């Protein structure tokens, strides 16, 4: 459904589409998200087309994340944000719009930011027994 | 914030219980007791680092290397419709536990306790503005 040939991020990697580049190495490319939900909003992507988190190998995942602190620190040093978020969306129903794995690096400046997490705990819907069974179910499936 | 007062360091040290999903030499993953969605899991380094800015490349790679296999296990078991990763740094960005950690959040639908407010500012930037912003960041990367 989402092939490399039709992928806009692969087109950026291949230079057919322009980007405002923040960092590049053999494994990853980082460039500004044109939406700029906050000033300096940056995307970190693997050069190899992987659709979402479930398709990353350990090596690609390592290469992607290994550059995040240095990029976050650069944004921090230059724009002095009060906070910072990382976000990744997988699946149309979870907000994914470009089907090439990417992490959003989002600096926060305060009250008037374009990003915010709506967050609600469902803690009391679970007993101790329930959590133990959810945890072992996941644990036993980890490859 | 200190390492001796850190809840996650206590869990790593076995002074506090957790619902363990995965552990290796460098990382520990366990359920977030808030369970914003069923199977909501935290992945944390065993070494105390407060936030994204204090991670070394080596620690960052250890953390993320195991995320896809944990995300896949959650997906295989509960068939979510989607999935999000979230990390909060600084109290103004939502951080409440001061030991770096990633939230792995499966998504099922309308009862989900995670959502994003997302406001584009695309038309407030020219190409020149974006070029200058990017260069400023690029030149500051150490
Ligand atoms: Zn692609
Ligand atoms: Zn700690």
């Amino acid at each position: 459904n989402h092939t490399a040939d039709n992928c806009i991020f692969c087109k950026i990697i291949d230079g057919q589409i322009l980007c405002s580049k923040v960092y590049e190495d053999e494994h990853v490319l980082a460039f500004l998200d044109i939406s700029q939900v906050t000033k300096g909003h940056t995307l970190v992507i693997p050069k190899v087309h992987k659709q979402d988190i479930f398709a990353l190998t350990p090596e690609i995942a390592s290469h992607i994340f290994s550059v995040v602190p240095k990029i976050a620190n650069a944004i921090k040093a230059e724009f002095n944000p009060v906070g910072f978020n990382l976000l990744n969306n997988n699946g149309e129903k979870a907000g994914q719009t470009v089907f090439h794995f990417h992490l959003h690096l989002i600096p926060r400046y305060g009250e008037n930011d374009g990003f915010g997490a709506v967050w609600k705990s469902h803690q009391n819907e679970y007993t101790m027994e329930n959590l133990q069974n959810i945890a072992s179910t996941i644990a036993n499936s980890v490859k």
